[PDB]
């Protein structure tokens, strides 16, 4: 129906310009979630490239990247650490890279998006987010 869906548990990050690079995170790189352990705070970051409506075919609008722990979403079979294009590797400090959570991926039928929060900083200058309650 949608890619597996596969829809990533958590909202978006958007890009700010075109031609932006792949996300520089400050710490962690990984959104607080309530419902996971500390040991289990490791994942990545997945560049979906846009399109708006318009005259030839459609349109690149900026990019976006989205949110998978380790052995779940589009790349669910790479180990953490794998060297690949579109992909951010992050881990919170002190973290069971060995691990797996099961978490899976976010199921819009419908669990709604959810909140991008980040205590330990942030992705770099080149990337936002819409306010989402809570």
């Amino acid at each position: 129906h949608m890619s597996s869906g596969n829809a990533s548990w958590f909202q978006a990050i958007k890009a700010k310009k075109l031609n932006t690079p792949p996300p520089k995170f400050e710490g962690s790189g990984v959104p607080d979630n309530e419902n996971i352990k500390p040991s289990q705070q490791h994942g990545y970051w997945r560049r979906q490239a846009r399109f708006k409506p318009g005259k030839g075919g459609r349109c690149p609008v900026p990019d976006a990247w989205y949110f998978y722990y380790t052995g779940t979403g589009p790349a669910a079979d790479l180990n953490w650490g794998d060297t690949q294009d579109g992909i951010v590797w992050v881990a919170a400090k002190g973290a069971d890279t060995k691990s797996r959570s099961n978490q899976g991926t976010r199921d819009p039928d419908k669990f709604d998006q959810y909140p991008l929060r980040f205590s330990d900083g942030g992705p770099d200058g080149n990337f936002r987010w819409d306010f989402i309650p809570l």
